[PDB]
């Protein structure tokens, strides 16, 4: 007779491993991961930050390109994250371990990164990774400052109940260019209405939509580069066809509304 | 020359610290802290639930009162807070390994029920207890079952972001009651307006002010009685002055406007 | 070029997964996971004790054979645990929320179940589980007792830093027999010598040899029941051939005095 | 009536919150705590490292002695202890967040220190800190390396479980000078037979005293002072009277022979 089943990885498409060299988005801050997940360095005169760190076989790739842009490992201060899934969050303890950084988070991303992504609202197990530890909690609008350079927090909840953007000021050609590292708004194979785990899914979807929109937003990017239409593997002309913050929302709301009518509809 | 201060310790009115024998509220329902905190015992056919402790040192107390009404150590099943401050959640670490109890709060509270209410965003470590873990993260409405009884979490963030409205329907006379254990809406010494470590502190007071008005509201019991206007050493007349919710919103949003106003004049 | 390593789920033998009814070791104590993982359902008058659960898969399978024994869920007052590998502490996380119940273990397996078997002195993040907090830190020899059934810690590292073994007094026949649930013994894989995660792991193992040795031991159960030479598969025959805790001991120290010389020697 | 008690604080003698300079060891190594609490201060070409923090109200002190030593608030790279209670342990949690060091500890250490010195095996909650997490979790004889100076771990349970020593070779007038930070060997109203939350103490202090006497110590430091017979507030003059290990562990072991004999005598 039939064994229980054998546990079962999560596996993702071969674009999302796929190492890249850092390409440079502003003054100060490059796209350290794979062509198809972004992992953000932001280098300051006192130290680096690290905004997402993609899946969890990448830390040994960006602790490399980390050292390609003159940062060893003891020179990364801080981790910030989009939300605490596997294929974002993934080597955040791993990372810490190597390099003494660390984890500033809401209270929502503290806790399911301390579970290592198990017990997911939507996932439950299937989705899991080394679980780590936020040093710092933060709260919605809470600005956190490395060596001058200021980042602020937007919680847009939905992906994720602690889904966060992140926003900050660099700089290219002597102007201002405010980056705008919004998080995730897809809800995939979520169940939407009468969800027993997240009874105010569809009100926070809605709102977190809204507060997309209304970012500080010269230049947009997304965990999935594909979200906000970044291209990671042209290099220079990688940024050409990004979608503005409006047109992010917009999308990711249209697609929302679709899929919220077909469940309505049993599909 | 001098040395560095002693350590202080949270002290209190002596009526938080008064026992007071078990008060009935409804069918199944009784006030079992001290005579100015409320700890709610909820007694159902599967075992009993808290809602509060009270202070640390109101174990022992809440235990008797427990026995007292039918339930041995082992039959509380759940405990559920208003907040993680040190004179509700106070006995919560002790409760557990008493009784084998299980802890359900959201996020927000669960960080600060592990830091035993330590680096509080308005107290630093000035206001402390024996940290506790949550064993069930709960969202929004989501609902919580023991013994066929439904207790529904409502988030009204302010006097600390987990506060946390319950509500459930209890009997009394062959009727339904509604009851309403709406949490603290005061902010005691908080400073209101650009708080680094609360940004968005109006905004999330004046939503609370909205929810608390919009509970299923019979009966109304706050974690401090005298919030809602409850005289517990009066025995059976202690509900007689209870306020509504839409009172009670209504004269803490007052209290707090007035507080806003005395901020921006320098007091 | 090549693309990073998919994660890699770990996997076991078909019988490691293959369910099993529940097979009574004594009066009060049955095995009901799997043929070839242990886990020990000992049955008081109040509430049941669960001694390891095998892999995560597991859980439901052990939630059906605590209903065929009369437990329901919330009836499991307590798990314990061997080691806290995926293997044998692999569904607790699961189980805690689907029951109710407490973990109790010594510091070195709680802090090794809340990586969830993460980062590993040996295996990495290799093998990996669900990560869940222990509610009760004991120390060795301590004594945790259900319905006045006394279950006694005797710390053997080696495997892991806080192997334990656990011991009880069950009956049978009218007479007593001394139950010595011993962990395991093995090294899989493990750099023995000069192991700087691990720096006095001989001395562990030896100390831990004369530990079984001296365990009281009518009856000896280990968590890989081939490793005491239980056959669970053949029913009331199951036992016939199990060690001693003497010759458990004996066999294991040969084990690792061969694994020794071999390291030595290169392989 | 009576009702229940205030909290009462920690408490504690005026000289060991007694603000002084910095006081040089050797050539890396500082006293930079209190007259009558050590906390040492290790500077490497790549920060520096703290062993200890004494009271928890000792933080800013701390951080201005670090100042004077050159040291900013980031440059310290590490934590280290010798136990997690109050008095030594005091300022982590404030530490970490002010530092971004990372806390290095054993399993015991890691789980009381996270409990903010709660539960207590036999102070319960009467001596308590703010909780502070463990980044790395070390083994016994473990070596841990700063900008190239070796600290080595040295379990010597008994005052606490996690209790330790730390050994590193520093230098003066051109020769090696091997320190040994050496934990306590106190029992302060210990219970020391049969007590249930400690089974085997009495062994494990018998082994802790030999522990110690074998460390390697040309130069014997204790996080109480006078227990090696340091005088901090005579300056230069302040490790004349000191004890080697040998004379540390001697006493210590007879005065735990005499309060042994004493317990038996019923005092
Ligand atoms: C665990 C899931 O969240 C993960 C997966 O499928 O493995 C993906 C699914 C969506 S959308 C990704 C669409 N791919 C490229 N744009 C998502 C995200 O929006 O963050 N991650
Ligand atoms: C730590 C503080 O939160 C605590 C204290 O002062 O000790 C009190 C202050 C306010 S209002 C209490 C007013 N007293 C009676 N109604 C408050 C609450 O609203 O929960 N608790
Ligand atoms: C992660 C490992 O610890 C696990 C595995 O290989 O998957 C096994 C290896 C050894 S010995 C098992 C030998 N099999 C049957 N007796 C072991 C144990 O002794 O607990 N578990
Ligand atoms: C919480 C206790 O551990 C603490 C206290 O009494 O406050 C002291 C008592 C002993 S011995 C201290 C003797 N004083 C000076 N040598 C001790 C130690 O050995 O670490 N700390
Ligand atoms: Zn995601
Ligand atoms: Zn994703
Ligand atoms: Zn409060
Ligand atoms: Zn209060
Ligand atoms: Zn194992
Ligand atoms: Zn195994
Ligand atoms: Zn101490
Ligand atoms: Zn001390």
């Amino acid at each position: 007779e039939a064994p229980l089943p054998q546990l079962r990885a999560y596996t993702v498409d071969a674009s999302w491993l796929q190492p890249m060299a850092p390409l440079q988005v502003a003054d100060h801050t490059w796209q350290i991961g794979t062509e198809d997940l972004t992992a953000l360095l932001v280098q300051t005169a006192e130290g680096a930050v690290l905004l997402d760190g993609g899946m969890p076989q990448m830390a040994g790739h960006l602790l490399d390109n980390m050292k390609l842009r003159g940062v060893a490992p003891q020179d990364l201060r801080l981790i910030l994250l989009s939300h605490a899934h596997a294929d974002h969050a993934g080597p955040v303890a791993e990372l810490k371990r190597r390099t003494g950084a660390h984890v500033a988070a809401n209270a929502e991303t503290a806790v399911l990164l301390a579970r290592g992504g198990s017990n997911d609202l939507h996932f439950g197990d299937g989705i899991t990774y080394p679980p780590a530890s936020a040093d710092r909690i933060i709260m919605d609008g809470e600005v956190v400052t490395v060596g001058g350079i200021a980042f602020t927090a937007h919680f847009m909840p939905g992906h994720t109940p602690g889904s966060t953007a992140w926003t900050w000021t660099d700089t290219r050609d002597g102007k201002p260019v405010r980056i705008a590292y919004a998080d995730s708004l897809s809800a995939p194979g979520y169940q939407l209405k009468g969800n027993p785990r997240y009874p105010r899914l569809i009100e926070d979807y809605k709102r977190s939509f809204a507060t997309v929109r209304a970012l500080p937003c010269d230049l947009l990017l997304t965990p999935h580069p594909g979200a906000s239409n970044w291209n990671y593997a042209v290099g220079s002309k990688a940024s050409a066809e990004a979608l503005t913050c409006n047109a992010y929302a917009d999308a990711a709301e249209k697609k929302f509304d679709a899929q919220l009518a077909r469940e309505t509809a049993g599909t």
